[PDB]
């Protein structure tokens, strides 16, 4: 159970996910700078596209909170019906 | 385990997030005000969108059963099927 | 855990959360008349509005068998397709 | 738990419905003929409305592995796609 | 638990269903040549509609791997979106 | 348990079933080349139509992450309302 393994499922939400990065984060052989870094990278790296655009759009110097804050519609009634309308919109 | 840490899941029905909130405000190490304003604060502050519209909606000066009785609808049939056609009008 | 806080979930059907409201019913500190009172108002009072729709469209001095019988659509099919079908056409 | 209580879900296959009621059956006090008579009536009364559509299609005469044959389609995508489209074709 | 009574469930996916039906083979009172005509009528005999239509499309002389092969697909997106679209083609 | 009998569900994520793949290819009495081979031929040949696709997209001398990497949407709100988009435009 390594660090770089870590990915989100296509249905599983955001906190579930980065609730096990820290966990494998914890457990994993690394100093404290390096799991520094393994968090600025392999967190938003490693997660599925439909967070990863709101992720995006949030740019950098976005706080974890304001991340899942961002993301935890991901999945409900709400976003799905956008999202949907959108693509039959643009289809 | 906080109680800052205490979300809502996108799908997680708003009476089982509550419940979590409660169980894990009684054993949060703070004294009783304390408690009563992180009621007042953190239950609110980290719902989803979708719930946190109706919420919005009802403004302040709401009681729980007020919260609870309008958010149980959030994920039913009704609630998507409105959502969804609010979308596809919109759109 | 008591009768006043037994409430239907968005997407749990009706007969599990009947069987909930007797099985808490049977434990909780009521003479008779309290317990045939409470069964004829928090029942109906804390249901999810897809039920309490049919619910109430069944009006009064319906019996037990009958929202039972009513109330088993919801959540099936049929009773989504219809419900999104009439969401479409209002909106 | 009586044979009289064993309902259909709103989404429980038809399979598992029966796989109940005879399981129930089995424990219950009465006699052959009463059992087949509870067999006759509560096994087609009991069940969900998307369900007791195809059982009312198929008219009476009809046996068991006809009516699972019959049913056991509710819920998968072709049935699904067929009762929404009927509710758009209405609506 | 006989093998006759093994019955795909309607959003079980068609390789459960066929491992269900071996492992009941294993345990059944019958000779080798009964048990490869079961094989080669009640595995398909007592398929979901959904599974008996592309089944039904490969025809004789089809091995389980084609089988297999031809019914993974059921349940998931792409198969969901092209059953709805023809549903509402031909609706 | 064979490496030949692991096949991805019509709903499983990709992870899963390359975990499943890995974790049961462990566990085969083949060599080291044989493996390899195994791994380039029956982990892509028993895939779900919907990965099916993608990889076919991403063409040979692709690697794991980014085969992983281009799956993980599949099922999530975004890759479902684009194939029910493509789905009703071309019918
Ligand atoms: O009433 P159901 O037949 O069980 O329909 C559900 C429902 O889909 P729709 O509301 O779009 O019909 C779920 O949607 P949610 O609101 O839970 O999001 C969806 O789950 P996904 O969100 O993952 O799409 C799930 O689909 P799946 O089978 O892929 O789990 C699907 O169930 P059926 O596909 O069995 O209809």
């Amino acid at each position: 159970t390594s660090i770089l393994d870590i990915r989100q499922g296509p249905k599983e939400p955001f906190r579930d996910y980065v609730d096990r990065f820290y966990k494998t984060l914890r457990a994993e052989q690394a100093s404290q700078e390096v799991k520094n870094w393994m968090t600025e990278t392999l967190l938003v790296q490693n997660a599925n596209p439909d967070c990863k655009t709101i992720l995006k759009a949030l740019g950098p110097a976005a706080t974890l909170e304001e991340m899942m804050t961002a993301c935890q519609g991901v999945g409900g009634p709400g976003h799905k019906a956008r999202v949907l309308a959108e693509a039959m919109s643009q289809v």
